[PDB]
């Protein structure tokens, strides 16, 4: 009863007033659109960090959506090898699935709870202009960001709107390119100073296996890296973690998506539920 | 030759004087989103009304690509007789198109010339809400503007981007239904009591015995549909026309898509090549 | 753990978004300044209640100083009757004692944690002009509130700074009057149509015996008042909460000062920790 | 012709869109002032230059209602050597015809046609400052500019108003200089850092052996009053020009005054009809 | 003596509040015109009336150097009757003197001790429109005012600037027309709304029988006119006064234009040196 | 007479331009608030600067009311050898009397002329940081100040209201100190970089063998302590007025404050009537 009421106002309040009219950058990656329950507290904690006067900035991945697509339109896989290669009408197809289906269902959510949001994507007013990736050869229109032109999300944000961003970019030569989520939106963060980034992922955080990492440091991170102690698919997230905080990021936070209200109880307690990298005061 | 230039700049800058900061909803038909060459005229003639300071807003529709989607996916129509119907998984393969491709099409070509825009849906921030059109029965997820929250749109074009809106509003449920592109362009620009309206067709304006009417007030416009002047599709026109222009639009041009700079023409010169509705004035 | 974080975040978060750049007007009566971990946790309700955004504007009354410095300075209590008198030398010491003590020693505490309070009095820029008390016949400077500036107090919480009232007016013979605390409370509430006014007592709030009533309305109040069950000193502070209500203030808490945290329980809860008397929405 | 509208608008439009509010000095000389049909032309532009959101600023110069005034009043050019001279009497005499008469000629016209235009001397607000001028010993008071305060410039076209500004200059002793207009012309724009100077005068321009010169730079156009292209009174202008240019004016242009309508065709079309010095830089 | 500035100021200061930032009209009459001590107080009050706050604004006559001009120019005064007449060739001359001549020498005077004056006509953004006077014949293009368009003076004056105008009015078809100077500046007071409008005569004001009169009112002051107290051409004055009294004007002020320094003594001091008309009201 | 006034205003007005939006932070001393005559020309002068356009600022001291507090009170004396000590309990009578009796007698002077005052002391949002004066010994609550934090004063000035400072100053611990108002005035004066610091005395100001000296740079003036000609409490006061000076502060004036309306006298005459310490300049 009451106390706990005191002592979680006590350790929350203070918050509210660091954060108010701060940005906060959400990746929408796999896992929290799974279950129903953990959508639905998402939804709820976006609407939240919102009523406390926070900018929230959301940013979504793919996943099965596409893979039917595809087949229900009878078009298989091609490779050249480093992966799958991306053929005009496969990039149409993403495209499309991503931009008409997946981000206007997550802009319809939070506008059934008064979030005022609007979907948009990197060829909108060209934020996020791409070029073609090369490392493992001409394989399509895969991309990797030129530049981020976030004049068309501080439009947005100033005016109390919550952006719902597709990772599609726009290249110079007009032609349209497909951007990894987790990139697409620590490069939107870095562009905007943003005071966090937030990835949510299938784990609780960077596990010292076993446990979990409360804090770490970018030094720290890579470290691990390097020592073998992070590893899989774990590995590119905190090495994007490591690059949003040294590009002027306050702070990066990886959770997990599949617990409920994840980003309410990481962002107003003390101790969170996930592992947060940030640079020392210094 | 000298002489002509005169002349058409004599004629041409007082309308620069008299537009400037005004808005210009323009319906975006199929005739001059089909051939090449009016297409690429069209986007000249958004980017000449940006440059002297008219705030153009762009709502299109859809045709060829929408059906040729339903083929590609085996996706069998259906009536529930009165004629088609949005069914649920019709619905989304409408929406998907409307906003994953053809709506992104719109800005990659402006902003290929300095146009600045950011292309929404009637879903963004619930420009455009909608409930199912029952007049013709239950048709499916067709539907009728219930009402425009227009906020999003001055927010874009007082920071002089250029909206480039789909057709598909929201309901209160939280259904998305198909709108008429016509009805939603002369809704929005009743809304924003804009200076003009402009639908662009596939033929001249509004005929009579094959010569082409230039100027309309609203009662003449009635008397046309009522008369038995107007038929098919113009009707439905005609009908947002007036109802345009007595909810206080300025005035509703009827020009064809297909010609080639049909928007310059009509907005730099006085006589226009189209027809215009508007009231009777001094 | 974890869940009674996410009820108490759920329920008290929503009314950040309401009260957010709203006006609260406190009274520091008695019972909350005398044991010392209810004063500790009230300051700490403050400064929360400015983390959040409210401005609030502290009132305060008198107490065992005054009595003490009378005696202290060698002086008698004189009476007509229906009360004590205040003569000149008399109204010099309470101003004194209430502004020269009390008044900063409330501005001090506050000033230890951030909350940038500043004290001032009726006198200041004439915020409450007072005329003689004349009920009981004239017994001194004893006044009623005849007009509130609240101009200064506009220019303060514009600015971010936590007004600390105490309650001496200024007449325009020049002369200074004592003016009950509850009454200019209220009259400093209504002149701005405050949010909230918020009474600090001895008591839960009002018992319809043995029990606490959580909420009222004005009329409610009254009844109670009629039918005889308010009495004591009670009956002052409900017409007090009253009037302040039927005068255009939001509404009106009375709450125990003696329990800790009970502007932060009856704020930041649903079901409060007091009794909340206001209009039926209508 | 259609394609002749479409033309002269493609042409047009897009230095509509880059001299949208900046500075044109335009310098009314003798020619364009002469021919009923010249003269009606020149006005027009002015005020379609006005319409587009160009700022335009006039000074006009004398000459021949002068010379029937010295005369009229009984006297008699005199004369000293060097050239003329301008005795005291001479002066004031000339400062009547250049403000009193022709001066309000010129903003009575403009003002017929919703030109806004409000007329001045290089006295208001000390405009131009100048110092008798040295370099042909002592003809009276012919003087040279030693300093330009735009101050009022600035506050009248902020206004939407129409500087026409008469040659006197004022000296720091009170009294009156005569000025010559090309060169006050000159200085107000470097003054200004305007955009343009028009030098309009009695020949298409610059002749290069009959064959006019469309574009020059700074370098270049004095080597040709070097080898002797540049003869007669085409020598002084040319050099303003130049002076101009170096002193930070965007561009300046020589044309025909007498060519009806010659502004309008130098601005809008990318050829001219004239002479035109500026700096290198595309 | 101490006693002297303590009076002084305790008079004044208390105008310099209460006529901060309002606007002064003053008539520049021949007398203060004329006696170089008389012209050098008043260049210097127009200046402090600057130092404390006051908009001032001026409008000058004409008369000696006209006449002068007329036969000079071999021209002599034209009558037909009614009195004098102004045909075109005596207007060009009128317009040239008022505002070639005289009007650059008050404001090259005024500039010389940082009054910031710039002089303008009604010609000048058609400030005064005249029509063509009536009431005596065809006496010439002698009018009356038709309308003021104040917009230049408050653009001017907003921007520390100080008017002096000259009575030249602009008629309808572009042709000027001379007005009376005191009809002028009380039509532009009203116009402006102005605090006061100051008449400089050739003698203290209006006199009593000898003793002079301090203050009337309107109805008043029409009395004397009427028994026949103010006679010769000080009915002319006083009527203006009445006009622009009951035209919105704050009050009027007849002071002798001899006394030096009348302005300072007249709008300083609670008795002032001149006759005053104004409305009842404390 | 007519002469008066006329010299007074010539000589008083050109520093009413100079001085307006200007801030006069003045230093309240014993004199000019001991006798009623020099107190009713004080409170006058303070309006009538505010009238002029002048923020004034004022510090008052105690003196007598402190010591009859006092002794009315038995509080006996204290010393830690070097002079004076105030403790525990003497700082609580003297933040009482200062606070709560001398600085609101003050403020509702003032509000009985229009000065719209509101008094305020060293601990209102920290104004006047001190820690304990420790060059004589440990003599108490005597402080000295180590910072002034002077918002309060810019949003108080700047919305017309004259803040009324009592020098009671708040140390880093939270205990409230005793400060010289002279040094507290002169802080403040140097934090706001006012344009004048005003010291009242009882000596008409600085005196070298009977004779009052005009005018002192802060060199010429740390020579006269220096020289011997400087002494007793004079010293602390040449003092701060050099800190001043060298600080930021425009000059500092040292006058009588026993002389009737010193400070008009002093403001609005060019010799002045006491002793002003400024850099030269030009
Ligand atoms: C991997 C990454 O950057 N993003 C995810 C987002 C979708 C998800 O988590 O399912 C992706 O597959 O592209
Ligand atoms: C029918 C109508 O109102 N609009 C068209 C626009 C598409 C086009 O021109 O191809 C539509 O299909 O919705
Ligand atoms: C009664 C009331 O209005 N105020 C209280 C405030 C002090 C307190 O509660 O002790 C009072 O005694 O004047
Ligand atoms: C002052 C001056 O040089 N005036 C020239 C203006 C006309 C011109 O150059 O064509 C003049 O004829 O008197
Ligand atoms: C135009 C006009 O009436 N002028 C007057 C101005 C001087 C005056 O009234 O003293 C004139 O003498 O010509
Ligand atoms: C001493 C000094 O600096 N100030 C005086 C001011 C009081 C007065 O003039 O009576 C003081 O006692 O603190
Ligand atoms: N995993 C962690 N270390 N979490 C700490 C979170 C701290 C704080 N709520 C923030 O948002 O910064
Ligand atoms: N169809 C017509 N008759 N059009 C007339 C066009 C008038 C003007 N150019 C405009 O855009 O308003
Ligand atoms: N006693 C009560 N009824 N309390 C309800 C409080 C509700 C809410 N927290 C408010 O501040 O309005
Ligand atoms: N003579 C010339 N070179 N004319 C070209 C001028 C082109 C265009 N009017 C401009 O101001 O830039
Ligand atoms: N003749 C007079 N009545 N003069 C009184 C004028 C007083 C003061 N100068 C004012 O303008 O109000
Ligand atoms: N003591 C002096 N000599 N004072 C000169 C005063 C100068 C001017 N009146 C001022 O206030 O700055
Ligand atoms: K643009
Ligand atoms: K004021």
């Amino acid at each position: 009863m009451r106390i706990d009421t005191v002592n979680v106002l006590l350790e929350a309040l203070p918050y509210i007033k660091e954060f108010y009219g701060k940005t906060f950058v959400i990746k929408f990656g796999g896992s929290a659109m799974k279950q129903e329950n953990a959508k639905k507290a998402f939804i709820q904690d976006i609407i939240l960090l919102k009523y406390t006067g926070i900018k929230p900035i959301i940013v979504h991945g793919g996943g099965p959506a596409i893979s039917q697509m595809m087949k229900d339109l009878g078009i298989e896989p091609v490779f050249k090898n480093g992966h799958r290669v991306t053929d005009e009408k496969t990039m149409e197809i993403v495209e499309m699935v991503l931009v008409g289906k997946i981000n206007k269902e997550i802009v319809m959510n939070l506008n059934l709870h008064g979030g005022r949001a609007v979907g948009i994507c990197g060829k909108d007013s060209k934020l996020i202009v791409a070029e073609k990736e090369t490392k493992h050869g001409d394989i399509g229109y895969v991309g990797k960001v030129k530049k981020v032109n976030p004049e068309i999300l501080h439009a947005l944000i100033e005016n109390d709107y919550i952006p719902v961003i597709a990772p599609v970019g726009i290249g110079e030569d007009g032609h349209s390119y497909n951007i990894n989520a987790d990139t697409a939106a620590a490069e939107i963060a870095k562009s905007l100073m943003a005071e966090k980034l937030i990835l949510l992922t299938d784990v609780d955080g960077v596990l010292k296996d076993g446990k979990l990492i409360s804090t770490l440091t970018p030094d720290e991170a890579e470290e691990l890296i390097r020592d073998g102690t992070v590893t899989g698919g774990m590995i590119p997230k905190v090495e994007c973690a490591v690059s949003a905080v040294r590009g002027g990021v306050g702070a990066v936070h990886i959770i997990n998506g599949g617990l409920e209200h994840a980003i309410l109880l990481e962002i107003f307690s003390r101790k969170g539920i996930g592992t947060m990298i940030k640079e020392l005061e210094g």
